[PDB]
């Protein structure tokens, strides 16, 4: 599980595709605010791109 897959998941908007993320984070013992999940060069997180991409009024 990687950063690009997570950004594609939050950009698409399927809640079923975000499966086993908590189990993966508990297995590797790292959080969503870690440097591998954020961009780091600009600090962009998955919540920021998740709010940027709104096909409807909600995501």
């Amino acid at each position: 599980f990687d950063r690009d897959r997570l950004f594609n998941v939050v950009a698409r908007g399927n809640p079923e595709d975000l499966a086993g993320l908590l189990e993966y984070l508990r297995r590797t013992s790292k959080y969503l605010t870690d440097s591998e999940y954020t961009e780091g060069s600009t600090g962009k997180t998955c919540l920021m791109k998740a709010v940027l991409n709104l096909q409807d009024g909600v995501n």
